[PDB]
């Protein structure tokens, strides 16, 4: 490096030019290629120069700051390799401390990085010191930040030194200051799994238990997570005696924050605790927070329903079900709040298979219906957007006979908003219950929106009856629309004869040629003769509609004839659009 006097510390001075300029987003580019700094400087220089620059001059930004964090993690060969690793540890305890908290979390991730790159000997030498010093910092970021770094510098250390960052990791969870705790609360587990079992039984649960009833809620939330993470780490045997107690302690807290977490967490509690405790402890609590007076509890405990059902055993399963949580699901199906309802409905379908087609039909069916019922839109929309678990179970027959009736009762709603939703489901209908589904009925309903004298509801209508053809196919049409089209040409009901030409309006559209001239075009033509004007313009603007579809010949000896004498009616519009409809077709 004697051969560099010319240059002493030229790169040095490049960096600390572009460093100098007022456009942030640029001086950003020049900290990711601080490398090229380094390499045209030497691994000596890089240490003893641009390290100790990097420690304390830099004053910028916090978008840089952050990206100055993620450098020196990749910094470990470009300084020297593993013997000069811990040479990064003072640039990145001064980014540890910052003010942003998302700087300091990129110099902690940096940290654990290059922790792995320093040898037992260097941990205990350097790595350790640093995560004391943090610890005992006199800025509680200091202590928050060091809490992260327990885990992995733990493993590698001496015995006498794991007593040590025990002992340190302890003092924070009892730290003055709340930021403080919350921090030592949320890496307690990670923590606990790089322990041995011994100190996890001795020194965990006491530290586990105390933050569980500390006297600060949001400190007391995050036990929970923990309570699930000791869990796992533990054979069934000690469950009972070292950590059913706080788990217990935490279902009945007086803060519904801390209820909330438990119910949020119950499947994997679940998991974690096994069957047999399930059965005695979690089936009771889980029967609590269904009835929790708060309905924020209410509604997690709402959507675990059908997980907790599923994961019971197959030996007492159905028992339990049927006898302790069926009578607690008809209450929540009149809770009085909409979330509490929608959590439920999103779910409770998916008991069905679980619960057999006879208790399906007998206990869930009836459940099933007075959610579909509900007024809050959401609520009716999970139910219909999960029909395939109860098909699959009972069959289509069987469902349809049940939730057709109650389709039909919302498809004529007074209010436009709800007639309206019900189109909407008829894509999640057919997509999930198919082409054998789409019966009589069913095949009614879609044509009768066509005359609503709402026009969104006549707009919607129309795509749908086009989507469905699209889907099923024009020879579906054929066979199973057109029949009943044409029979409603018949009706003495006017409406009825109105739906017909509608009808004939949109599937002239998407069944072609063929089908339009030979089996709905002779329809259209006898209609002309109808008493009831209103029908008999409509026939001339049908005709108008669908004219173009057929053929010239067909228009000039079997279209033309007809709007001429419709031009000769004695209505005002019949006349009116009897023309318009032979100019707009140029039979002019």
């Amino acid at each position: 490096a004697a051969a560099d006097g010319d240059d002493s510390l030229y790169p040095i001075a490049v960096l600390i030019d572009e460093l100098r300029n007022e456009d942030v987003q640029l001086r950003l580019n020049s900290i990711k290629k601080l490398s090229t700094i380094a390499l045209a400087l030497g691994v000596e220089r890089t240490r003893s120069e641009l390290l100790p620059f990097l420690t304390d001059t830099i004053y910028d930004e916090d978008e840089v700051l952050l990206a100055l964090a993620e450098q020196l993690g990749t910094f470990t060969t470009l300084v020297g390799g593993p013997e000069y690793v811990h040479c990064l540890l003072p640039p990145l305890e001064s980014l540890a401390t910052v003010e942003e908290t998302v700087v300091r979390d990129k110099a902690v991730e940096s940290l654990r990085a290059i922790s792995h790159e320093h040898s037992p000997s260097d941990l205990e030498a350097h790595f350790v010191p640093l995560v004391k010093r943090l610890a005992g910092g006199d800025w509680f970021t200091s202590r928050t930040s060091a809490c992260g770094l327990f885990s992995v510098c733990y493993p590698r250390v001496s015995s006498a030194v794991k007593a040590e960052l025990r002992q340190y990791f302890r003092n924070l969870c009892s730290d003055d200051t709340p930021m403080v705790r919350r921090a030592a609360a949320s890496k307690l587990g990670e923590f606990a799994k790089v322990l041995e079992l011994d100190n996890v039984k001795s020194e965990i649960i006491p530290m586990f238990s105390n933050l569980a009833s500390d006297e600060q809620d949001s400190v007391r939330l995050l036990a929970v997570e923990a309570c699930v993470n000791i869990a796992q780490l533990l054979p069934q045997e000690d469950l009972e005696a070292l950590v059913m107690p706080t788990l217990r302690q935490a279902a009945e807290d007086k803060s519904w924050r801390v209820r909330y977490m438990v119910a949020d967490k119950f499947t994997e509690l679940q998991k974690a605790v096994g069957p047999e405790i399930t059965k005695t402890d979690l089936v009771p609590a889980f029967q609590n927070l269904m009835k929790d007076c708060e309905a924020e509890v209410r509604a997690a405990a709402s959507h675990k329903v059908k997980e907790f059902c599923e994961n019971l055993s197959a030996d007492c399963r159905e028992n339990v079900i049927m006898s302790q949580i069926l009578p607690c699901i008809k209450e929540l199906v009149s809770d009085a709040n909409q979330h509490v309802k929608s959590a439920l409905a999103s779910v409770i379908m998916g008991l069905s298979p679980i619960l057999g087609k006879d208790n399906t039909i007998e206990h869930l069916l009836p459940l099933f219906l007075a959610q579909l019922k509900d007024e809050c839109p959401e609520v009716r929309l999970n139910i219909i957007s999960n029909l395939d678990c109860v098909n699959e179970v009972i069959g289509i027959r069987q469902l349809s006979q049940s939730l057709l009736p109650a389709i039909v009762e919302l498809a004529e709603d007074a209010k436009w908003r709800v007639r309206l939703a019900i189109i909407e489901y008829m894509p999640l209908l057919a997509g999930q219950l198919g082409v054998e589904f789409f019966d009589e009925k069913l095949n009614s309903l879609c044509m009768a929106w066509l005359v609503d004298h709402v026009y969104a509801i006549r707009e919607a209508a129309t795509s749908n009856l086009k989507k469905l053809v699209e889907k099923f196919g024009k020879e579906w049409a054929h066979a199973t629309i057109i029949p009943k089209v044409l029979a409603m040409s018949g009706d003495p009901n006017y409406l009825h004869r109105m739906t017909t030409l509608f009808c004939i309006n949109v599937l002239s559209e998407v069944c072609g040629q063929d089908i339009t001239t030979k089996h709905m075009l002779p329809t259209v033509l006898r209609m002309a003769g109808d008493p009831v004007a209103n029908v008999r313009f409509n026939v001339a603007k049908s005709l108008q509609k669908i004219g173009p579809i057929l053929d010239n010949s067909t228009l000039q000896s079997e279209v033309k004839p007809i709007l001429e004498k419709l031009t000769q009616d004695q209505d005002v519009d019949v006349k009116y659009f009897a023309q318009e409809a032979l100019t707009v077709l140029s039979l002019a």
